[PDB]
């Protein structure tokens, strides 16, 4: 059977079940860990946001929801300040969380920091930036260039799983799997930032193991490391990813 590794954390069980039903042998190699930051640890930043900001930049839906919950747990009104701020969402997920909170964004990017550049207004004041544990230097530097003091808000953190990354790298270099599925760009970044031999890993993902990407932003992360995905799915459904890959693979053979 075709052996397909999954680098995600959240939907492992669904991945395994669906892969088995489609005739693949699934392997689970998560490359990330996720931890919520205790509300008291960033209370200072939430209080600052409650004093009012000129711009609010959301990067993830989870982050928007977590921040609003932190405001409630601290007894702070964040809806008022957020209603007055110019609101940006990096992509659709952050945008949907803001819309569901009755704070729809004024502009929305395409899921990437670079897509926000034309939407970042030259201004004065404070820009609150919601993060998720990974540095966003392009954004942080652009907010400062645009005239704002940056107020970071990190309600949770995605971190690499170092041991998990090394185990996946060994499996890929061993020829232990036929394909590897990435469901978020950060999983591509953690694998390549944590590999012992990134050049060998690039060679393996270009010539021996097929890289599969859920989302254009995940595919672009692979391409920035010199890897071209064999198949890119744009539905966010694991059944689509897997089935689309199965057909693509066979079309080649036939």
């Amino acid at each position: 059977a075709v052996r397909v590794a999954y680098a995600g954390l959240r939907r492992k069980e669904a991945f395994k079940a669906l892969a088995e039903k489609l005739g693949f042998t699934p392997l689970l190699f998560p490359v990330q860990a996720t931890e919520k930051v205790p509300v008291p640890e960033y209370r200072d930043q939430v209080r600052a946001l409650a004093q009012g900001v000129d711009l609010f930049l959301a990067t993830t839906g989870v982050g928007v929801r977590d921040l609003l919950e932190a405001g409630k747990a601290l007894g702070l009104d964040l809806e008022g300040p957020l209603a007055k701020a110019f609101r940006l969402a990096r992509g659709a997920k952050a945008a949907r969380a803001l819309k569901e909170a009755g704070l729809p964004p004024h502009a929305v990017g395409d899921g990437t920091s670079k897509s926000l550049l034309p939407l970042l207004p030259q201004g004065r004041g404070v820009a609150a930036l919601q993060l998720y544990g990974k540095p966003l230097p392009l954004l942080e530097n652009a907010l400062a260039e645009r005239g704002y003091r940056v107020l970071p808000l990190m309600p949770y953190r995605h971190l690499p799983d170092p041991e998990g990354i090394l185990r996946l790298e060994e499996a890929l270099l061993r020829g232990e799997v036929d394909a590897l599925a990435f469901v978020a760009a950060i999983q591509v970044e953690f694998l390549f930032e944590g590999a012992k031999d990134p050049k060998a890993l690039r060679e393996a993902l270009n010539t021996r193991v097929k890289a599969l990407a859920v989302g254009r932003v995940t595919a672009d992360a692979l391409r920035e490391w010199g890897v071209k995905p064999f198949y890119v799915d744009e539905t966010e459904r694991l059944g689509s990813l897997l089935q689309g890959f199965k057909r693509a693979l066979q079309k080649e053979v036939a």
